[PDB]
């Protein structure tokens, strides 16, 4: 269209942020994030749309609805699905002319062993991980590229 | 009943047939998939329904309701979820009284390697891989043997 | 508050108590679990909800909206989620506040391979098994210790 659209897809139970984990999370809540994404986008006159589901169904929906409506690209933090949801990586897939990239507050590479392996990733154009709430930041320029 | 009763059950992506993975999956669209299961079973003098979903618990769900309904067979193309989905694995297992036939579009046997193993396949009745979308008609001669 | 407060979560399947693989979880069915749990309550003056699905998303949610509602206990069994839903672990992890005793009614430890190991287990506070329905009493009571 005439301005670049982005759809950001937080996975489970990325809405607690600034209540769960926050040694590892951070202390911003999820507004907070929401907020930051909205005020940057409209900086560089890009569209954008938060969104934030508990449901790997739900997730997957979205993802396809991005299909039919023009979406350009999609920043996604999978939560914890990322280390398991072949039906999400599958979603991904599934939309070829959308650029993907992957997000992760948190320095998954040195957590727990189940959190080194991204089965989403592999599908993605890029991904971002440890860099903070900034990491949707990075991941949006990687798309506006 | 005065009639077999079947439902056919594709899981997360399986309405992005056509869309997705052209050489995977094939040309032809969820719509078309539908309509051919319907012509046949209307030939065969038998009840079907298909029904999709990307939700593991909608599939759950369904499987729940067939209990309840007087379903005979069900033909499941469980999607990504055969490689993990422990819950719809049990979910089969709970309807002792349906028979069920597994299906996948693509020869599963020869893809990744997270591909090649189906946690739902064991407590099933029967299964077809590799066939095309034909491989759901073989699912419902299977059924109506 | 003037009470303490449990909430019940029951996963995917366990509906299907009753009527799902009566050797393994026994003859009764939900509603007599529920109404064995609401009795027992009762009668230690304890408030208590007794939820169930087979939405991994709505599990999360239910645990979600235990942290606003003034829940001091859950008492979970994920069902099959067990063994692989990250996400449901990251949710239990996410309400620090909140004691949560991990429950099944079967021996997990002498079935199937893939059953012996819990993604939830090590964010709970506590666990029982293979103590039939009695394990969720016995939960109760670790809670009200
Ligand atoms: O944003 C992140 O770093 C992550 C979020 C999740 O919620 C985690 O399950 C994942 O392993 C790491
Ligand atoms: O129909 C199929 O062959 C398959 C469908 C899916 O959508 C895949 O995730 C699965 O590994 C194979
Ligand atoms: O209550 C239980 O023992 C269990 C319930 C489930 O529904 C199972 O998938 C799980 O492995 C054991």
């Amino acid at each position: 269209g005439s301005h670049m659209k982005i759809l950001v897809i937080n996975g489970p139970n990325l809405n607690f942020l600034g209540i769960r984990e926050k040694n590892i999370y951070g202390n911003e809540n999820y507004e907070y994030l929401v907020n930051m994404i909205n005020e940057y986008c409209k900086s560089k006159n890009i569209e954008v749309e938060c969104y934030q589901s508990n449901h790997e169904g739900a997730i997957i929906d979205k993802i396809q609805e991005a299909y039919f409506n023009g979406t350009d690209g999609i920043v996604i933090n999978p939560g914890a699905y990322t280390h398991y949801s072949y039906a999400i990586r599958d979603a991904l897939a599934s939309v070829s002319h959308i650029k993907k990239i992957e997000v992760h507050i948190s320095n998954v590479n040195e957590r727990e062993e189940f959190r080194h392996i991204s089965v989403t990733e592999p599908v993605c154009n890029g991904q971002i991980v440890g860099q903070g709430l900034k990491g949707y930041i990075m991941a949006i320029d990687m798309l506006n590229s």
